[PDB]
């Protein structure tokens, strides 16, 4: 809607308070028109038409028990814009500023969240193995990343060139944790996976293995659930995002860390200038050198450790 930029206050998930850019017309609307084409979350009411309804609120104070996961949902996402913009000079998902839309109250105790070649989408969780997913930057991190990724390398949702798919989003969406450095952490929503349990999380780049997911190639799932495990053999290349940012000795491999933002630098180019839509793990691999042999040189400690990661996991 057209309107005058405005600051609205509320709460989040876990009970935070935050300021959030709104726009004001009879009503004050979640939409932030200070980043790009604008930010724009809404209101999907329990049902699952999409988006429903730009959100709208009568004072610009968001702070009932319904307004959180949309104050969270809209707040992360200009977190993760900054990320891009700052970091990678990426202006939105496109490089073109696209406006940023995200839909949250979606369906009735909806226990995941999805980029839907769109928009973002957010469930509430049942309460029991999830809250309200926009809680958790690293989730909404992950999601818009999926954007990033379709319109960039445009990695098929399948096999390894989906397990590559769905390892950069937990990347990116890490990084974007710890961009934002909020008790950041290499685990994956943590802060809105099962709030009767603590120190657990859905997956773990340090440990794929604490939650059954493969640390080494020669483990890969090979069967046909999960669009052939994408959300399984991520760990694998999980694993080695892991070890070239943190270093360690993994199955008898050491590997010389070299920290998160050349991590970043280096997958970021991969991700946007030689992966392709059927890229496998050893493209990936490839890529990966190639890129920190572009940024770094070939006789890099750089080079060097991304081989040894590589390396690690079992991947030639
Ligand atoms: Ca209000
Ligand atoms: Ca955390
Ligand atoms: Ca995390
Ligand atoms: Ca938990
Ligand atoms: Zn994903």
């Amino acid at each position: 809607i057209t309107g005058t930029s405005t600051v609205g206050v509320g709460r989040g998930v876990l009970g935070d308070q935050k300021n959030i850019n709104t726009t004001y017309s009879t009503y004050y609307y979640l939409q932030d028109n200070t980043r790009g084409n604008g930010i724009f979350t809404y209101d999907a009411k329990y049902r699952t038409t999409l988006p429903g309804s730009l959100w709208a609120d009568a004072d610009n104070q968001f702070f009932a028990s319904y307004d959180a996961p949309a104050v969270d949902a809209h707040y992360y996402a200009g977190v993760t814009y900054d990320y891009y913009k700052n970091v990678h000079n990426r202006l939105s998902y496109d490089g073109n500023n696209a406006a940023i839309r995200s839909s949250v109250h979606y369906s009735q105790g909806y226990n995941n969240a999805f980029w839907n070649g769109s928009q973002m989408v957010y469930g509430d969780g049942d309460g029991q193995t999830f809250i309200p997913l926009s809680g958790g930057i690293d989730v909404v991190a992950h999601e818009l990343t999926h954007a990033v990724t379709d319109y960039t390398a445009g990695l098929i949702y399948q096999n390894e060139s989906g397990a590559i798919n769905e390892a950069i989003s937990d990347i990116f969406g890490t990084l974007v944790e710890f961009y934002a450095n909020k008790n950041p952490d290499w685990e994956i929503g943590e802060d809105v996976y099962t709030p009767g349990i603590s120190g657990d999380s859905l997956r773990s780049m340090s440990d794929p293995a604490k939650y059954g997911d493969p640390d080494h190639y020669s483990k890969r799932y090979t069967g046909t659930q999960d669009n052939g495990g994408v959300h399984i053999n991520s760990g694998i290349i999980n694993k080695a995002a892991y070890l070239i940012s943190q270093g360690g000795t993994h199955y008898g491999v050491s590997v010389v860390g070299i920290g998160r933002d050349k991590l970043g630098k280096i997958f970021y180019r991969a991700l946007t200038q030689y992966l392709t839509p059927t890229s496998n793990f050893s493209q990936l691999r490839a890529a990966a050198v190639q890129s920190a042999t572009d940024l770094y040189g070939s006789t890099s400690q750089e080079v060097a450790s991304v081989k040894q990661a590589f390396d690690a996991v079992g991947v030639k």
